[PDB]
């Protein structure tokens, strides 16, 4: 579980999105595991606009924040699931770190703000869905 709240937007994993998110849909992308829904209240999360490759992510399965080195956003194969068939997921960033299925949504942050959220994991790895290219979130 976990969301990003910037201005009149809510950013969640598309596989974890609720009925309200779909009733107030702004943009969704299956290949990125992202969904953006509109909000009534004003959100206050700063989105990072950078090329950072080091940051800190929240791990709800360990109740701890972890510093990580992460890859540049890319097309990375993800195995079949109960939400998506086997496919390349775009704008994904991998790091060495603990991830569990319910850790999806945990925020990855650098010194410049929110980078993205936990999307994939397993085998001593954690994958983050990047949100830095979505410039319309700020505007
Ligand atoms: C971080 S979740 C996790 C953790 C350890 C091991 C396995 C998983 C499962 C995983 O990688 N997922 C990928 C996600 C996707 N983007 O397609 C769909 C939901 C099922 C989540
Ligand atoms: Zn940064």
């Amino acid at each position: 579980s976990g969301a990003i709240y910037v201005g009149n937007y809510r950013v969640v994993n598309r596989h974890l999105a609720t009925h309200n998110d779909w009733a107030n849909l702004v943009w969704e992308d299956s290949s990125r595991d992202l969904l953006v829904s509109s909000t009534t209240a004003q959100g206050c999360d700063t989105i990072a606009r950078c090329d950072c490759q080091t940051g800190v992510y929240y791990c709800s399965s360990r109740r701890k924040h972890y510093p990580v080195s992460f890859s540049k956003p890319s097309l990375i194969f993800v195995e079949a699931s109960e939400y998506y068939p086997a496919r390349y997921q775009s704008h994904l960033m991998l790091a060495v770190g603990h991830s569990e299925p319910g850790d999806c949504g945990g925020i990855l942050r650098c010194q410049h703000g929110v980078v993205g959220i936990v999307s994939t994991g397993g085998n001593g790895l954690v994958g983050f869905a990047d949100v830095r290219d979505l410039l319309w979130l700020d505007e």
